[PDB]
């Protein structure tokens, strides 16, 4: 951490203001319910002691129901000035903190973003770390001075009243404390227990949609979903013990308060009784000291605060502070006048800062000369690309200048040096603004006709138009994505729009097609051409256009020559060496009321049938525990009531019977309330073991089509099987429990406040929508009425996240000035949008807490008119008035749940969007045909005729017809590899085939069962996957009923049974992502050893590639030697001319197949066949 008064660094004149209006605001706010409780006990005393006298009591009463229109209005003015003064002084503050912390961070040299910090740090820490700062003075700190008040303003009233009722309650709060306490922690250590095998289970799910390929290959579906059930158990027993402390640390919170309230009240009933203490000033002594207790604990979660945002504050302030030392631009520099690109290299010699110790480049010349575009080779490896992070001064050298028309460039001007060099980089880079804008980054002068007449070159202009608005088109999450195409053509129409002379294009060469190139090549043939340039070649076309190239020799240039002279050498043209493979990488690659929720949660609700014995067990005892809350504050109530009366033998005889309700009643708060919160957590608990296990059962039921939507992805269905049966049940389950609790407690004092007095209980209801719409106000008061911090600053700052990536394109251009400009006006609508609602925040919540204080004097003061023409008495309108008032603890908190019933609608959306989503085609379809025994295996695929579901934009294979007959062995070679698979993939009905019918042993497979059908057929997969467990249930995965004689002898086909003998813990290795970690060498071994064990009649084998070592490739060959022996098999090959012991072999050329037969018979007939070119070249 910094310190403490560093934090308000940022602060002008006007928040030096809003600092004390805040802080003057929030001090007298504090002091106001320890006040009005003084003015209480001052009115009760005042209107039950005259009893005798009638003219007097509405004259003492009238009087201090005016000083509640002052205590309300005391209160209206100063949540004004509390809410307002601190959220839109927390505002001004930490913008300026982060528009100066932007400013120099890409303002500092590139060495700081590799060694001293990250650049996935420096972009994180305006994300939180500049949000903690603002939640560190904004709001967490106008409830300190609140609840330092309120504590120290509760002693005082409770002191000077009665200094002797008021030390007994400063001996029972701690034993409040330590039960309270205790709870917390007994209860937080099984939350977070529950929450460790409710993560261990959830990566079940999460491996099982990763190897779906396998899992149904194998069928196995039913395995992953018994091992899943039974993984959920063991998180539901350390959730049924968590809502059972739960309830005993809840109802040994009601039985410490109930029992120390027997005890306070008898004592005030002592000295009430001596002539000490007044009637009235016994109960503004135990809540005044009891809220001044409380609000000292309330001042905790604003004390983490202030040490969680002082160390998260010394990070930013270390960039800020950052030394200039950084090499930046020298102001007293020369500017040449004369420039037409003369770049040299003179013994240069450079390391990077990360590792000073090895070397880049030893003794490095180049002699690039005016007007010319030499290229350059050395592909990767050497590294190639040092040279343009060295022009343009990003780095320095360790020795040796580098020339520029006869100077150095250790004195000229970098800004004016950068306005003279033109970089367009391997990838493009788009800032979040528009196309007018982003294009006008080169060179800030240019007019509207002088940015299409450069866009238009880059062949861009043409298709500008067609956009929606022109040039105004926000491109970056909003720009409809433009393509990838696009991003180029824009790029170098920036380029051109700086016209430079040191141009450098740089070699995007990753993924641009051949469609677009014929256009973006001619566009960089116009801007090439009279200038300096520079050209990192990959294509061949650059090269052989391009004037001569050097080379690279990892430190120095051999030679440097044309084409033509360097691939005349031939054996000892270097050149023409590292030609050869360059091309060898790429082709081998490729509302909610009865209408929106009145069927969902019926039908949520109707398959929890078997668990209603915890129901209503669970409900019927929740009631008669929210019926002891309302025969409490009945008690309290009716104590107060006999403080005055004149007899001292018959209140002995009164006080001495409620002080034993209360303890006895107070045994009933600890049972009652263990079957209310042990009972609702077996249903909630039942609930989600439920519905969880519903929702893989419907996952693993889709088709093949359904995993590759970039929807279903692997981490977005183990989040979705999460957070939306999780959040069901702490949104739905949990609030049953409220609702008919808080109801028991209405029906209650509803109907014990009509029994005493009804005139006064017609005006104590006719006020409740001005007081439960005061109680929820006070009740989010503490939860701060600044939210959405994070989304609030959202659109901006991603413009600044996406300017300290590219930091080397904003400081290329020099446009490191504008972004910051641009970044000022995307958090300006942040400002003027939360001046706005600090003081809708301050002027809604004020007048609803004058409005509250306004009805208690339609109350005591009705009361007190109803008194003096005998209607009623003391004793039953202060039982009514008291008991009345509790109620508004009751709806104004039920009502408070409007958040946790709109978010549950949304969950149990897509919780039955899963579970009704018709598959395409059914594993369990019945009447099928019926699968015989030992199938002959008579594979017969022909008439494919087939796209992917996913795009049909280039069709798969063109009407192949192949032919396995049953007990022989047939292959796929052909050149172009990965283009094959799509028959493994239709073998196992994955895709639907568009045009034709796939048939076994003359049988279609459309009339077979899915299921039924896989139980014959075993596939390899090209890289074994392994799962979790170990080497012995992995075998054994395949075959149900695996013995261990069968399995002992299913690995010893395979040749590692003695490779894994070895090991140390026998069979059960436990290979995973956590266990011993095996070579990657030996993988294909236990795969094969698994399909073996299937006894399969068809062997579909995709690989066994991916051993480069040499001894195992000899181990691989004898196994597969056994896996083609008396069973049909469809081998891809991906393997060079070892399969000649195949006996059919199959070509595949760009979806059509061409010649058939065998081995020999091609070689005798077929001379220009590519078949028979392949086995002598490749």
């Amino acid at each position: 951490g910094v310190a403490f008064k560093e934090l308000f660094r940022f602060a002008d004149g006007l928040d030096y203001v809003l600092m004390g209006i805040g802080s003057v605001g929030a001090f007298v706010h504090g002091c106001s319910l320890p006040l009005f409780l003084r003015f209480f006990a001052d009115l009760v005393n005042s209107f039950g002691s005259n009893s005798n006298n009638v003219e007097k009591m509405m004259e003492e009463v009238l009087k201090y129901a005016l000083y509640f229109l002052v205590v309300g209005a005391a209160i209206w003015a100063s949540s004004w000035a509390e809410i307002s003064c601190w959220m839109w002084s927390g505002e001004r503050q930490t913008t300026k903190m982060r528009i100066k912390y932007l400013e120099a961070a890409l303002n500092q040299d590139i060495q700081f973003f590799d060694t001293e910090v990250r650049t996935s740090d420096v972009v994180f820490a305006i994300n939180t770390d500049a949000v903690m700062v603002q939640d560190a003075i904004s709001e967490k700190l106008g409830n300190f001075i609140h609840y330092m008040a309120t504590f120290v303003s509760g002693f005082i009233v409770g002191f000077t009243a009665v200094w002797q009722l008021a030390l007994v309650t400063l001996a029972v709060v701690p034993l409040i404390a330590v039960i309270g306490g205790i709870h917390t922690t007994t209860l937080s250590k099984l939350s977070n227990k529950s929450q460790e095998s409710l993560s261990q289970a959830g990566n079940i799910v999460e491996q099982t949609v990763v190897q779906i390929r396998v899992v149904m290959a194998f069928v196995g579906e039913s395995r992953a979903s018994q091992a899943y059930s039974s993984a959920l158990k063991i998180a539901q027993k350390l959730g049924y013990k968590t809502g059972l402390a739960k309830g005993m640390g809840l109802g040994a919170t009601y039985f410490v308060v109930f029992c120390c309230y027997a005890l306070l009240l008898w004592y005030g009933g002592y000295l009430v009784r001596h002539h000490l203490t007044n009637g009235g000033l016994a109960i503004a002594t135990m809540f005044a000291v009891m809220i001044g207790g409380l609000a000292l604990g309330q001042s905790a979660p604003s004390m983490a605060a202030f040490a969680k945002a002082k160390v998260a504050a010394a990070k930013i302030f270390r960039i800020i502070d950052h030394k200039p030392t950084i090499e930046r631009n020298s102001e007293s520099g020369v500017e040449l006048d004369s420039v037409t690109g003369l770049v040299e290299l003179k013994n240069v010699d450079f390391s990077y800062p990360s590792r000073p110790d090895v070397k880049i480049l030893n003794n490095f010349c180049l002699s690039v000369p005016a007007g010319k575009t030499i290229a350059l080779v050395g592909s990767s490896g050497s590294g190639k690309s040092t040279v343009v992070s060295l022009i343009e001064r990003f780095y320095d050298p360790n020795s040796g200048q580098v020339l520029l028309d006869g100077q150095d460039l250790k004195t000229l001007k970098l800004r004016w040096l950068r306005q003279q060099i033109g970089l367009v980089s391997q990838e493009p880079a788009l800032f979040a603004t528009s196309i007018k804008e982003n294009i006008l980054l080169g060179r800030p002068d240019a007019d509207q006709v002088e940015i299409e007449e450069a866009a238009r070159v880059a062949n861009a202009h043409s298709f500008i138009i067609k956009l929606p608005d022109g040039f105004d088109t926000q491109v970056g999450e909003r720009g409809l994505q433009l393509s990838g195409g696009q991003k180029q053509r824009i790029a170098i129409a920036r380029a051109m729009l700086k016209n430079p002379a040191i141009l450098l294009l740089d070699e995007a060469t990753s993924a641009l097609d051949s469609e677009s190139e014929k256009l973006v090549q001619e566009a960089l043939d116009r801007f090439m051409i009279g200038r300096t340039t520079l050209i990192i070649a990959h294509r061949l076309s650059t090269i052989r256009k391009a004037d001569l190239v050097a080379v690279l020799q990892q430190g120095s240039v051999s030679e440097i020559g044309t084409h033509d002279e360097l691939f005349s050498k031939g054996e000892n043209g270097v050149y023409a060496k590292l030609i050869k493979m360059q091309e060898a990488a790429h082709e081998t690659a490729m509302k909610l009321a009865f209408k929106d929720q009145a069927n969902s949660f019926w039908r949520l609700a109707k398959m929890n049938s078997p668990e209603w014995k915890y129901a209503l067990l669970g409900s019927v005892g929740s009631v008669i525990c929210g019926s002891l809350s309302a025969f409490f504050a009945y008690v309290l109530s009716a104590v107060l009531s006999v403080y005055y009366n004149p007899d001292h033998e018959y209140m002995i005889k009164q006080i001495d019977k409620y002080c034993y309700l209360l303890i006895g009643l107070s045994s009933a708060a600890l049972v009652f309330n263990t079957l209310q919160h042990s009972f609702w957590d077996i249903v909630g608990e039942n609930l989600t073991k439920r519905v969880r296990e519903k929702m893989l059962s419907a996952v693993l039921k889709n088709e093949m089509a359904w995993f590759d939507q970039e929807e279903n992805e692997s981490a977005r269905i183990a989040a979705r099987l999460a957070l939306d049966a999780n959040n069901v049940r702490s949104a739905i389950g949990d609030r049953i429990s409220v609702i008919v609790q808080n109801t028991a407690l209405m029906l209650v004092a509803c109907t014990a406040g009509f029994v005493l007095q009804w005139r006064l209980a017609l005006v104590l209801v006719a006020v409740f929508p001005v007081v439960v719409a005061a109680t929820v106000l006070q009740k989010m008061f503490m939860t701060g009425f600044s939210g959405d911090l994070e989304a609030a600053h959202a659109k901006g700052t991603q413009l600044a996240g996406e300017a300290i990536a590219n930091v080397r394109t904003v400081a290329a251009f020099n446009s490191e000035a504008k972004i910051v400009r641009l970044y000022t006006a995307n958090l300006e609508p942040p400002l003027k949008r939360c001046f706005w609602k600090g003081q809708i925040a301050g002027s809604g919540y004020g007048v609803a807490q004058f409005c509250l204080y306004a009805s208690y004097a339609l109350g005591l003061w009705y009361a007190s008119w109803l008194v003096k023409h005998g209607i009623s008495d003391f004793s039953k309108t202060i039982r009514v008035f008291m008991v009345l008032m509790v109620s508004a603890n009751g709806a104004a908190e039920t009502l408070t749940l409007a958040p946790d019933f709109i978010k549950g609608g949304q969950a149990m959306r897509s919780v039955f969007e899963l579970l009704d989503r018709k598959t395409e085609i059914e594993p369990d379809d019945p009447d099928t045909t019926p699968v015989p025994d030992r199938l002959r295996g008579e594979v017969e695929l022909k008439h494919i005729d087939f796209s992917y579901p996913s795009r049909p934009d280039i069709q798969i294979f063109r009407d192949l017809s192949l032919r396995a007959r049953a007990g022989k062995t047939l292959a796929l070679v052909g050149p172009s590899g990965c283009g094959k698979s799509s028959v493994i993939s239709l073998i196992q009905r994955f895709y639907e085939p568009s045009s034709g019918r796939v048939m076994i042993d003359g049988k279609d497979i459309r009339k077979y069962n899915l299921k039924a059908i896989r139980k014959h057929i075993a596939i390899v997969p090209q890289e074994p996957c392994l799962f979790g467990t170990t080497i012995y249930e992995n075998i054994a995965y395949g075959h149900e009923c695996a013995t261990e004689a069968e399995i002992i002898q299913a690995a010893t086909l395979a040749s590692a049974h003695k490779f894994i003998s070895a090991l140390p813990e026998g069979y059960k290795t436990y290979v995973g992502e956590r266990g011993v970690q095996l070579s990657g060498g030996q993988k294909q071994r236990i795969a094969i050893a698994r399909a073996l064990v299937r006894k399969a009649e068809i062997m579909l084998l995709d690989e066994a590639t991916s051993a480069l070592d040499a001894e195992s490739e000899r181990s691989v060959q004898e196994a597969l030697d056994q896996a083609c022996s008396g069973r049909t098999s469809i081998v891809v090959a991906h393997r060079l001319s070892t399969i000649r012991n195949a006996h059919v072999i199959a070509v595949i050329d760009d979806g059509k197949v061409a010649e058939q037969g065998s081995h020999s018979h091609l070689l005798k007939n077929h001379p220009d066949g590519i078949y028979a070119r392949m086995i002598q070249l490749q």
